[PDB]
């Protein structure tokens, strides 16, 4: 992968690999959101990046993911080839957001789409700060100045409020527990875990007759490696809607609610 | 990836991603055995499989592993290249043996190998069969005629017999199940995900202090997507430990094998 020529985005080519596919021989919605996290990292490490500031560094902040919202209209095959685009622009004190286009390397049209707010937070409290003035300076000039919206719409699902699921759930999967694989090179579970937990409480019979087309994740706590999660899930609706909550097992702690649709094939 | 010049072997070279990578920043032997399984498949894509003969699909046979044997010096960081080599050979009516060369693409010394144990079986009964004179004609002509060992040593590590665990197991980790992302494009668990229930019994004391050479495993029965498994390890000596995977329920053996571990 390398920088576009203004330098102000990230284009990375990706094939499709045989362990990355589902039952339909398409890539898993969590393959493509461990290919955006990939193309997200190159992309911080090619504008000069180890993925924190020299202030971030000093003051002991790190960037946390807030919420992803990912729409895919055609998932990759086994085999081929997929391009993805990243790009990063500030959204003033509140924190960063993180765009991404997925498109096909053959035929040039866009099969997916993805956006994501990160915030600022201090890596030994826990303590989500506001994004500082010097902080903004440092990482503005890799950003484009103008706004550059993957999902722009005058009334998008990206930034829609998520209720709480309710108990009874409709569906669910208890007893959760991540493994040395679901954690990453500094020991957190990774962001994509959750979204595969999330889908684990969705019917095998919905997985089998439906696509998924969009998923919106708000991400509130984060669940150690010794915790135990339940995954809860409710229809609320041609398409599927599902309403989805991530808890700790034991007192019930939120940890993660967000929104699925799913589409008949 | 592609085909050697003698059509007799294919390479592939990987760049380590971000994801992929352990505590030390280089990459899992999870994801090493996910390179290994990727390269084998390519493998068989580009000599004509569309992965079985056409006495395999006629018949109802698919070729299961029985047994995989990786051994690695250093393991590829975050970034890097790693050309991967692999190549078939007839082990005779009794099985197909599958090995790996793991090299670094900036240095071209070998930084790990692997070998493996293929069966055949009945998709359908999951009967264990033998291999038959037409289905070994098939794809011997994609094969070395001469023998071509990554593990040549006589009376080696790879081909060591691994006894049964006795309980109580030293350590274990209990209750785990596989999700969607555990399983294949054929809906059974994926060989890679064994190797990760395996080494969750290993304590995380020695995982950070020491670092993983060698591991054997043997695969006695699959697990299925509403199973669950126990993970029981014992030192039995670097670190030498001795595994076992199991059914929750009834106790039903599903995998053993060992692990060498080297301190840093
Ligand atoms: C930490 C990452 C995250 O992936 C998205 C938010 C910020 N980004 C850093 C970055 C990378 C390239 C250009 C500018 C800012
Ligand atoms: C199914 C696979 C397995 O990965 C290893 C054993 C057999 N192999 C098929 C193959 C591929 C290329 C050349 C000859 C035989």
């Amino acid at each position: 992968g390398s920088l576009t020529e203004d330098g102000l985005s990230y284009k990375e080519k990706f094939v499709v690999r045989s362990y990355e596919v589902g039952s339909n021989k398409t890539a898993t919605v969590e393959t493509i959101a461990n290919l955006l996290q990939e193309v997200g990292c190159n992309h911080a490490q090619s504008v000069g990046f180890s993925a924190t500031t020299t202030t971030m560094r000093k003051l002991h902040l790190i960037w946390v993911t807030a919420r992803m919202h990912i729409e895919i209209y055609k998932y990759p095959a086994w085999g081929d080839v997929v391009e993805i685009e990243t790009w990063c622009q500030s959204e003033g004190r509140i924190g960063t957001r993180r765009d991404w286009i997925l498109k096909d390397s053959v035929t040039g049209e866009v099969t997916g789409r993805a956006t994501s707010k990160w915030v600022m937070m201090n890596q030994d409290t826990r303590r989500l700060q506001k994004v500082s003035d010097d902080v903004r300076d440092e990482y503005l000039v890799f950003c484009p100045q103008e706004p550059r919206l993957a999902f722009p719409e005058e009334n998008n699902r990206s930034l829609k409020k998520i209720p709480k699921l309710e108990d009874p759930a409709q569906y669910s999967m208890i007893g959760l527990k991540p493994r040395r694989a679901d954690l990453d090179m500094n020991q957190h579970v990774n962001n994509v875990t959750y979204i595969g937990w999330v889908l684990e409480s969705i019917p095998q019979e919905i997985v089998d007759t439906h696509e998924l087309q969009v998923i919106t994740l708000d991400y509130r706590r984060e669940c150690q490696q010794d915790d135990v999660v339940d995954s809860l899930t409710t229809t609320t609706s041609n398409d599927s809607q599902f309403l989805h909550l991530l808890r700790l097992s034991g007192d019930g702690q939120e940890i993660n609610r967000g929104t699925t649709l799913w589409r008949k094939k």
